[PDB]
């Protein structure tokens, strides 16, 4: 009954919390029933802003101890009549409410305190207050940890669990005397014994700042740490398993965390306000990392680093994730989204700002350039769908916890970053950061919506003469924030005519989301004419214009969007494309490296949408035979992976592989020479990445010299496994190829190494390579292990299922397994973020036939009893993509076959 | 009446004149067609104002306002008056509506002028094609069985409506026409066009429509005369005849025909028996009286390139078709529900004929593996059917087509083998001879047979039965299934019960005998024979023949002559197991196959623990005979289907590898490094299973043999160094361990392969690829009749499906291409039901059962045609498989692991 306030998914605006006291006691040994439990009490102090006879507060999977026949007690602060009288308390499970029914309405303007006493499960579900486990020598260790985002604080204590209901939190932790408690703040004093039980201690923490419930954290463990003070005086500690800390696996995080934090404080003119910032690595963690204010939590694989055994890509991951989480200390913690429909205000800012902090940390890596591959091109695939969504989705469309979990997606993260990058570029970053500092000073300890940003940027633009815009910030940026998608910008170099239209992967798909701007953008457009920079141009919100900047003669070409600073694709007339192709084949260095990736990426996007012939995208890969840079090869491999997914079960695959083998063999041989036969690996991060791509691609497509290298390294490893001779950058390729080329013996050896792998970086590589078996029975045995948490942690299941489905033989096995174990998978991941939508996308990627479309529709019908939870949009996108795939394969299978045959 | 599938009995034909003219080039509509005329002469037995006659996909040239003409033969008072004629497509009728009833006792002639397609559909009058040098050659040929004669001319197309047939063929002057009989004279030029000739054939004997045949081709022949004087000719593509590929069939055909004439004291009545090999043919072979048609793979034989199994196939199929000249042609089933009267006899008698031609091979013993154990898997289901199925269940052409199945063929053979054993063969054949003499040129019911058998039994004193022949044989004919005979050796208690693969299959088919049989039971005690015993039609009995002491074991059903399973108390099983480990030679080789086969069936159906069945395979490490290894590999193929996608498969492979490696080494020694293969057919077969099994389960020196032999062949393709007996394994294993290069080489060899024996081995090996993209590309080729002939599609699909990577690839393909496959095979025999069984046999999970049910109801508008029972059997088996895997996966993993 949606007329009742306790049956709708937004809290009343009538009661506003001020502060919370929460006391928690985890029990880290199971009870007589085999459960791990925690007990707690809390006090919520709120103000009645508007008269009401009910208290609606969030509560999820908590059992309450009743006091006077009621689940809570309630009183006005400091006596004052009338005192409230509870008629009854009820739990409403669907909307995750505790409802307190009062005999009289509360008094507007007064304060009340509600006391509860509760019990919950320290489950292995990675949500709320939960448990994490690890082996140390012989012993199974169990610890207690939290993850509140988005809607899980209510699972550890009753609270007004929405991000705009900020409060202060007074945390007390009751814990065994041999364990340490951590929280957002420092303890108020030394821990004293629990009077009721001296084998237990009590640790009480300083009051948090005004903050959102989803940012609370508390942890009880045996962990150790390493410690430094940042130049600013902020205390930095890196916490982890004692084995990890003693091996130095926390040292790299300790190196970069304090400097990045201080960089952000200075760069945005807003000092980090707390006295410390703990980073802690958890063995069981759903997301990867979480920005809890003062106590940032990480997957081990995102915080720990072994300078002998972790790869270069592992190290990039650590500094990027740390920079991301520290960026949240401003964008999310100090200033917070008003509601989850504006998630990009937190996640888009943090995903853009991570590159400035991580580039500060590791300037020689040139990390900023990877933003095009890692974010822009990551999200453009889904943002070309009619079933995408805008950065700022209308709020009443992101209501339920499943829909909230859903929007933690590539739009909110990576399109968020892409649009802020573009804004920063055309404003200049020095101007951008002044507007942001204004934004942050105005809204600190409060909440914002998309509009509040643009005033502060407009003022800095208006107060200086150099940088000017053809419109207001709000006119330009609203078009990027309130409507989904992005334009393709098409140039006729014979007339200079320039036009825009909403880019749709399937031109026959029906866009039903209306746009007040009719899917037109105001587009900033940089360009070069045969390498020479041109005047900057803005395309106004018009379908078509003309400018001689984009007209050429027979000896000149133009190239739009240098460095792909703007969030759009570019298409040209056929003659311009030919001139670009000739330049790439004559002297590729004339085209900047990012734009070499652009002409590959955009042509393949355009081909899949019937806007260029598929042979033009393929012709754009010919020059790779002389390219040694990482990014253009990575763009080609990512584009061609759509071809792999569409064709690796068909007659096209043979000719495909022979083409890729031909294109990559000189790159493989180039690295064999410059690394002196794989003994002296390259110096720059980019060249190391290019080397890894050369080795992975050469081995995947049958370069016998790469197959020899992998076989030889693996055979050497297996002769003495206490010494690993495989460079970590090469391990995934070597492990995968040894399993692919071998049988049960190689699989079992790798599985044994996995079971004893102490370092998660190494375990991850071993686990991934196990998906490379060509034996159905071995893949299905592997699949059975994923349902055993003694073998595969819950946090790794979805990643493992994805890797197995990437295997062409595992495609049908994982599809069948997901369908056969649906109910378990839905319970485990259906209300969480990332994993379940990742899984739906991974298992359906290949679908391209009428039969497979019908089977996906049947799958949807078979599971209407559960629905699709946090993968509901993902399933609609999978349907749209499958329909597009089916038509594209039918229209291009024969031309693609012919092209690979002729250019091989 | 025209809406019911059986003909009325009011009008009975006497004779037919049919003139057919095939056009072997397409017409202005792009079709290959034949034109024809016929005259059907029949007698009105009962007055009726309608003529209902069969007609299928024939277009008529009307005359005088009607689609046929109807004359009275000497009628003259009122000649019949046609009001209306119509075609009724569903029941495949042409219906003539008359103004007045036809007159009881008068004779009438119906005259028709028609056209039909010479389609590539392998049914009726159809076309077949082959390449010769560069030229595509097209010939016209027939296959009428069961209900396709109606697709070549209107006729009363039921087998008890026998008639004589006067065939005329108008054909191009460079081609020869053949039919059942010899021509009445030299061909004469077609007056209207002298590039065509006219060949008219002698009148056939009184016979069924489904046995008529006529062929127009450029084929060559070799010729001989049987010692009895019957002319024998073997016809095939000229290239094949010129290379000698018809010579082996020329050697054996005449002698086998004469053997049957003598053995049943009933002379073949025609002056010739042509055998002809067709490039496109659905069944394998067909017994048309005087003109027996064959797949090339069932008749042709190359001394240098065909294998030993290929040669056994030829002599056995020839013997089967010649057996039909008696069992089907001379005497014919009354209706298709009693098909076993034709093919049960043929499938049993083929062994006597083949044994006569090749007495050193010992082919009679192979009937236990090839027929008894083949059918026992299906006959252990609630969805089986009796040998004599109630006629109303066998009504439509789809139901008729489906009943050409392992029950009618292999249980029919098994039951008549039983009968021939417990009364002797010499007595059996005298009773058959009586039966044949009495009902020649007519049709029979099972009850006609028992009488003639009873007469011969009653004429001698030495063979005595516990009841009449009809009483005994009714239990094996009229109710489905077979008993498991259980022996408690501690007490001599012997009991019977209907054997059911899943104890919760719900038997809804009632039997008037309550599923009890009268069972002939042979036995030995520690190797030496006991007296014979008959278990009466009772659930339970006691006899000391089956009571033993601590130092004695018994064994029932010597050489598995009887159609039943045997189970014992655990103590007897252990003693039999000890005997196999002490001296396996004491248990006759066929019963060594029995103890493996029956235990595995018993294990699947809860009557023994699965570890008993697995323990009965332990002695194979010392066995070198073909038959017990073949029984084990056939029983274990169920374990492979159930487990080759699970953790169980690793240990199961390690166990098979252990058991077979000394047999492989044994053949590596006795063949002198694979240069001198065994002299005996049985030992050749044992060698083939050793190599195949060793390579399949990873004996590294078998893998080495195959890859080396294949590479050497590929280097020098004009010189094949692989002995034909080993090609299937070597080709498959080299494909499995190689990639596109190996696959593409085998495919081009296949496309150019002239000898179907060799094409078949190449084609089967292409299913061994472990590359999804290669298997899917292969699947796409099966839709192109320039690449895979229609006669080979379901074979290829089944082969790909057997590949564990091919399992879901074929399942998806069949569902996706349902419409064409249903059209091509859904109303014919063998192919469609084989396909359904093949693609589903792995199903063992709830999810797979749900997909099967969804498949059924996605197609219930079409139905499943001649795979309708097959689908119900697949549903029953899948449900049994789910429970069986649930109940046994852990014990089976443990046993394979512990036994290495």
């Amino acid at each position: 009954d949606q007329s009742k306030p306790w049956n709708v998914y937004r809290l009343p605006k009538t009661l506003i919390p001020d502060s919370y006291n929460v006391t928690l006691r985890p029990y880290l040994t199971p009870n007589n029933k085999g459960l791990y439990v925690f007990t707690g009490t809390n006090i919520v102090r709120f103000t009645c802003k508007e008269s009401t006879n009910i208290v609606i507060i969030h509560s999820k999977r908590l059992n309450y101890t009743s006091h006077q026949g009621h689940m809570v007690a309630l009183s006005g602060v400091g006596g004052f009549h009338p005192q409230p009288v509870i008629v009854r308390t009820e739990l409403v499970e669907l909307t995750e409410y505790l409802v307190v029914h009062l005999q009289e309405p509360l008094v507007a303007g007064r304060q009340y305190e509600m006391n509860s006493e509760f019990q919950g499960e320290l489950a292995d579900d990675l949500a709320g207050f939960y448990r994490s486990e690890y082996m140390e020598n012989g012993v199974k260790k169990v610890l207690a940890t939290t993850h509140m985002q988005a809607t899980e604080a209510r699972k550890s204590f009753p609270c007004f669990d929405e991000p705009a209901m900020k409060a202060t939190f007074n945390i007390t932790i009751i814990h065994p005397n041999n364990l340490v408690a951590l929280s957002n703040m420092l303890p108020r004093g030394p821990s004293v014994p629990f009077g009721e039980d001296p084998t237990w201690k009590v640790t009480e923490f300083e009051t948090t700042p005004i903050m959102s419930t989803y940012l609370l954290a508390y942890i009880v463990s045996e962990f150790s740490y390493v410690e430094t003070r940042a130049p600013s005086g902020v205390l930095i500690r890196i916490w982890a398993r004692p084995s990890a800390i003693n091996q130095g696996h926390g040292d790299y995080a300790l190196k970069v965390t304090g400097p990045i934090l201080d960089f952000f404080s200075q760069h945005y003119d807003t000092p980090y306000p707390l006295n410390k910032s703990d980073q802690i690595a958890l063995p069981d963690f759903n997301a990867g990392a979480m920005e809890n204010w003062g106590l940032v939590t990480y997957r081990e694989s995102a915080l720990l680093y072994d300078r002998q055994s972790s790869s270069s890509g592992n190290q990039e991951r650590v500094v990027t994730v740390i920079a991301h989480e520290l960026a949240h200390q401003w964008f999310g913690n100090l200033v917070t989204l008003e509601w989850w429909n504006d998630l990009w205000l937190n996640e888009g800012f943090a995903s853009y700002v991570e590159y400035l902090g991580a580039d500060f940390a590791e300037p020689t890596w040139n990390l900023k350039d990877l933003m095009v591959l890692n974010d822009v091109y990551r999200v453009m695939a889904v943002d070309a769908l009619a079933s995408s969504h805008p950065l700022s989705t209308p709020a009443s469309e992101i209501n339920t916890p499943a829909q909230i979990s859903e929007v933690f997606d590539s739009i909110s993260y990576s399109k968020g970053a892409s649009v802020l990058r573009m804004l920063s570029n055309f404003l200049t970053e020095d101007l951008f950061k002044m507007g942001i500092a204004s934004y942050l000073h105005t809204y600190k300890y409060g909440n914002t919506i998309y509009l509040n940003l643009w005033e502060h940027l407009q003022q800095v633009v208006d107060k200086q003469p150099t940088i000017k815009l053809p419109d207001t910030v709000s006119a330009i940026m609203d078009r990027w924030i309130l409507q989904m998608g992005f334009p393709v910008i098409t140039v006729d170099t014979q007339t200079g005519t320039i036009s825009q239209q909403h880019f749709l992967l399937d031109p026959q798909s029906v866009v039903t989301r209306p746009s007040q701007f009719n899917y037109l953008w105001i587009v900033p457009i940089s360009s070069v004419r045969s390498g020479s920079p041109q005047a900057h141009y803005w395309l106004p919100g018009v379908e078509k214009a003309q400018n001689d900047l984009f007209k050429t003669t027979a000896n000149d070409w133009v190239l739009l969007n240098l460095n792909v600073t703007g969030y759009y694709l570019v298409n040209y007339d056929n003659e311009n494309w030919k001139k670009i192709q000739t330049q790439l084949q004559t002297d590729l260095s004339v085209i900047p490296v990012i734009n070499r990736a652009q002409v590959i990426h955009d042509a393949f996007n355009l081909a899949s949408a019937q806007k260029v012939p598929v042979t033009l995208a393929l012709n754009n890969t010919l020059f790779l035979i002389q390219e040694t840079e990482y990014m253009p090869w990575q763009a080609a491999l990512s584009s061609l992976s759509y071809f792999k997914l569409m064709f690796d079960r068909s007659e096209v695959y043979g000719p495909m592989k022979r083409y890729l083998k031909k294109q990559v063999t000189p790159l493989f041989n180039h690295f064999e020479r410059v690394t002196k036969n794989w003994t002296d690996h390259p110096q720059t991060l980019m060249d190391q990445y290019s080397e890894i791509n050369a080795v992975s691609t050469a081995c995947s497509y049958g370069v016998p010299e790469c197959e020899k290298l992998a076989a030889t390294l693996f055979a050497q490893w297996k002769k003495n496994p206490q010494n690993n001779p495989i460079h970590p950058n090469l391990r995934s390729t070597v492990y995968c190829n040894a399993i692919a080329q071998g049988g049960e013996e190689e699989w079992n050896f790798v599985w044994e190494q996995f079971l004893k792998a102490e370092l998660v970086n190494e375990a991850d590589k071993l686990r991934g390579a196990l998906a490379c078996s060509n034996q159905v029975w071995i893949l299905n045995r592997f699949l059975s292990y994923t349902l055993d948490p003694n073998l595969i942690r819950k946090q790794d299941v979805t990643s493992t299922l994805s890797s197995i489905s990437s295997n062409v033989v595992g495609q049908t096995l994982v599809w069948d397994f997901v369908q056969s174990n649906w109910k378990k998978l839905f319970q485990d991941y259906g209300t969480g973020s990332f994993s379940f939508s990742n899984l739906i996308q991974a298992v359906t990627r290949r679908f391209s036939t009428e039969f497979e479309l019908q089977q996906l529709e049947q799958f949807k019908k078979n599971n209407m009893d559960t629905g699709f939870g946090s993968a509901t949009r993902a399933l609609e996108q999978a349907l749209e993509k499958t329909k597009a795939n089916l038509k594209w394969v039918k229209e291009n299978k024969d031309v693609v076959l012919r092209w690979f045959t002729e250019n091989s």
